[PDB]
C-alpha cells in the first residue's frame, strides 16, 4: 500500500486527522478534501488511489459527490456512514465498502488495503 494515494473527504478537522495519521503511519499518502467541491477538484489534480468518503458534508451529500465522481473515474470508494439510506449503502459491494461511525480507525485501515488489494 506504500505511496497509495487516499483521498480523505471529511469536514471534522479532528476526524480527518485521526484518519490522515493512521493512514500516513501505514505508509500512504493523504490528501485532505473538506467538502464535495474540494473532493472533486482534487480527484481530478491529484493522482488518487481511493477516496474515504463521509457522507455528512456541509452542502452537498455524499452520494452525489461519489455521483460526479464516478461519470469521471471508477475510483474504489469506502463511504464512512452513520447508517438511513442503508439501500445504496449495500449496494456498495460492489468493489467498494463503508465504514459505520463511530469506527475504530484500524478499521479504516484495514478496508482501505483491502480494496486496493482486491481493485
Ligand atoms: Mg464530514
Amino acid at each position: 500500500c506504500q505511496d497509495k494515494v487516499i483521498l480523505v473527504v471529511e469536514d471534522d478537522y479532528d476526524i480527518g486527522d485521526i484518519i490522515e495519521n493512521y493512514l500516513k503511519r501505514e505508509g500512504m499518502s493523504v490528501i485532505r478534501a473538506m467538502n464535495g467541491k474540494q473532493a472533486i477538484e482534487l480527484h481530478a489534480s491529484q493522482p488518487i488511489d481511493l477516496i474515504l468518503l463521509d457522507i455528512k458534508l456541509p452542502e452537498l451529500n455524499g452520494w452525489e459527490v461519489l455521483n460526479k465522481i464516478r461519470q469521471k473515474a471508477q475510483t474504489p470508494v469506502i463511504m464512512l456512514t452513520a447508517l438511513d439510506i442503508d439501500k445504496v449503502m449495500a449496494l456498495r459491494i460492489g468493489a467498494d465498502d463503508f465504514v459505520v461511525k463511530p469506527f475504530n480507525p484500524n478499521e479504516v485501515i484495514a478496508r482501505v488495503q483491502a480494496v486496493l488489494r482486491r481493485t
